[PDB]
RNA sequence: GUGCUGCUGUCUCCCAGACGGGAGGCAGAACUGCACCUUC
DNA sequence: AAGCATATCGT
DNA sequence: CGATATG
């Protein structure tokens, strides 16, 4: 089934017996070993159950006479690792009155009427018994009111504080059939034949990034009135009308403030390590002084003394500097909450992945001036501090978590607006990137899970040149490195330019519909004779070869300037496509510094910017 | 409920030691904001 | 590894 | 509808 899960407060023996059980699943056994075998089948197995008493063995002494129910409840938590009730553990009547909770358990000895803190996960709820042995709970996590149905509830007790589990049981969003046959057949090679979808399905082409979080564009089968056109597979085209960017920059000042900062404690580690070595070595090698001075004394933004004295009280100063421009940056953050910013501020933005970077450079700072004191020989011992900047951790991992949430909902707002029903996103598992703070699957899992939970079939395309293509010729153009929004192509012998998050976005798209009809780039290796053998491993090139040359292999012949081509072969050096003609990797290059020297010298000015 | 997420006063513990940093406990002041399958 | 179903007897 | 017992 498909399960959510939130817990409730409950403020006025079965731990004492689930931790029994977890030892005994684990390890009145006079003779443990004599019976060894079978104790360790049934642990194993947690019929065992009822062979174990054949034995005369399975009845055993519960910390606390827990009857039964609580028992086999604890039993079976302990196997799955919650103190659980069910209604089929002892019985339990959950209830809801003004905005809390009531949960009723069963005990032997009489009813505990138990009232919860009101949670704002379920809040203003309704609990109505079913016929079918279950609560169906309606809440409120707008107002949305979620529908979930309770069978088991548990039980946990974590710092003297008792809290229940309420694990509820959900029903997704419907998904029409399709949606189905058209992810099945948008996502197949051409090689392959699939039915067409039959239907004016809704496509959301998203990148992913941190700076812009995410851009998306939306397209709809059968429908092209204005925008950016691309085609469709064995269908007509298709243009993109609502092309956005979410997430973003949400005050300048703010952003620049963490760049700085996180420079800053960048630099002070590395600083500090090098004036260790001076106080300690006495002298530098030729590298360390020139890295120090051109780089280090600008980057922390310290005066270097000679006295090695007054060196730890200059560092000391500017550590205590360093923490109290955190502690403002980190109210500012906080503020954007609580003031009449309330209405600004987005659901997601770009600070909140410059924050974790901030924490991370600041924690390894933290860490390098707290081991200022050591010296040669000293190292790590077995105990020492056992929570050093655990609050740090603490709030990383929290704003992790929390900008991960942000962002999945953003990113299923956002296609639910739209009425999208299908989203092609960037695979991004093919510093200042979404890596380094999460695992490359991680985020991708999360989105698609959430887009499935609300009715939403995503797929991942492969985000190979994305970004350096343009979405218009389909050729490759300009990414300017002074300023990353801005791709710069030529139309018409004309320069160009487009916001550089919303064309691949665009190209993701264009991806998933067009079914990889063409490649940017192609892996070939150099048989002889100039005959650049193409090297097919993925089954995209294979059906690429087949509609371009008429066979699955063909060979790079050369040409006068400089150029190759397909030609196709009867029964490791990349190559991009430029104008038909493959040119190779340095021609490649060579054309892409072509294209930046001209467009440097046209001025953005002139430049015309199209829709976006 | 869990976080985003902090401020002020005061107190305790630790590492340098006399420049400073890291755990936490109470008491207050402001805020009605966003999101959340937890659990192992 | 987890976060229940049916089935009939006896009263 | 309660008491087990097993899909």
């Amino acid at each position: 089934p498909s399960y959510k899960s939130s817990r409730v407060l409950v403020r006025d023996r079965s731990h004492r017996v689930a931790a029994f059980f977890m030892r005994l699943l684990l390890a009145g056994c006079e003779e443990p070993d004599a019976v060894s075998d079978d104790l360790r089948s049934f642990a194993l197995a947690v019929a065992a159950a009822l062979r174990l008493r054949e034995r005369g063995v399975f009845p055993v002494s519960v910390p606390e006479h827990l009857d039964l129910d609580s028992l086999k409840a604890a039993m079976a938590s302990a196997a799955e690792r919650k103190v659980r009730f069910g209604l089929t553990g002892r019985k339990f009547v959950l209830s809801a009155a003004g905005s809390r909770f009531l949960i009723t358990v069963k005990l032997p000895c009489g009813d505990v009427g138990l009232t919860a803190v009101p949670s704002r996960y379920f809040w203003n709820p309704s609990v109505g018994r079913t016929t079918s042995n279950s609560f169906r709970i309606e809440f409120t996590k707008e107002n949305r009111r979620y529908v979930g149905e309770v069978k088991e509830i548990g039980l946990v007790r974590q710092r003297g504080r008792y809290y229940f589990f309420i694990d509820y049981n959900f029903d997704p969003e419907e998904v029409s059939d399709e949606t189905k046959v058209g992810r099945a057949f948008f996502r197949a090679p051409l090689n392959e034949s699939r039915p067409k979808p039959k239907d004016k399905l809704t496509v959301m082409g998203i990148d992913l990034g941190i700076n812009p979080a995410f851009a998306f564009a939306v397209c709809t089968l059968g429908e092209c009135q204005d925008g950016i056109r691309s085609p469709v597979a064995k269908m007509e085209d298709v243009s993109f009308d609502s092309t956005g960017l979410r997430g973003g920059i949400g005050s300048q000042k703010l952003h620049r403030e963490m760049h700085n900062l996180s420079d800053r404690c960048f630099y002070g580690a590395r600083y500090i390590r090098l004036s260790k070595k001076l106080r300690d070595r006495g002298a530098l090698n030729d590298i360390e002084a020139r890295l120090l001075e051109e780089k280090y004394i600008p980057g922390f933004r310290i005066v270097h003394i000679e006295d090695a004295d007054e060196r730890r009280r200059t560092v000391g100063r500017t550590v205590k500097e360093i923490k109290q421009e955190y502690k403002r940056i980190r109210h500012q953050f906080y503020l954007r909450y609580h003031t009449s910013k309330r209405d600004r501020t987005e659901l997601i933005s770009a600070e909140y992945f410059r924050m974790l970077f901030l924490v991370k450079n600041l924690r390894n700072l933290l860490k390098s001036w707290n081991r200022y004191h050591w010296t040669t020989g000293d190292r790590e011992r077995r105990g020492g501090n056992p929570d050093e900047l655990k609050s740090y951790v603490r709030y990383y991992n929290n704003l992790r978590m929390d900008t991960l949430k942000k962002l999945t909902c953003a990113i299923v707002r956002t296609a639910k607006e739209h009425g999208a029903t299908l989203v092609a996103m960037e695979n991004i598992q093919r510093e200042n990137s979404l890596l380094s703070l999460w695992a490359p699957g991680m985020v991708l899992e999360r989105v698609e899970q959430e887009l499935k939970n609300e009715g939403i079939l995503a797929w991942e395309v492969d985000p190979r040149h994305t970004s350096q293509t343009s979405c218009i010729t389909d050729e490759f153009g300009y990414r300017s490195l002074v300023a990353k929004d801005t791709f710069y192509f030529e139309q018409d012998r004309k320069i160009h330019r487009i916001d550089a998050d919303v064309n691949a976005a665009i190209n993701i798209a264009r991806r998933f519909l067009t079914r990889y009809r063409s490649l940017t780039q192609l892996w070939a290796s150099l048989l002889d004779d100039g005959r650049y053998l193409v090297n097919v491993t993925r089954q995209h090139e294979r059906a690429y070869l087949e509609l371009q040359t008429g066979a699955p292999a063909a060979t790079l012949n050369p040409t006068a300037e400089a150029s190759y081509e397909l030609v196709g072969l009867s029964p490791r050096e990349p190559f991009y496509r430029h104008e038909g003609v493959w040119l190779t990797r340095e021609k490649h290059r060579e054309q892409v510094h072509e294209l930046r020297n001209q467009v440097l010298a046209l001025g953005n000015a002139k430049i015309p910017e199209i829709r976006t």
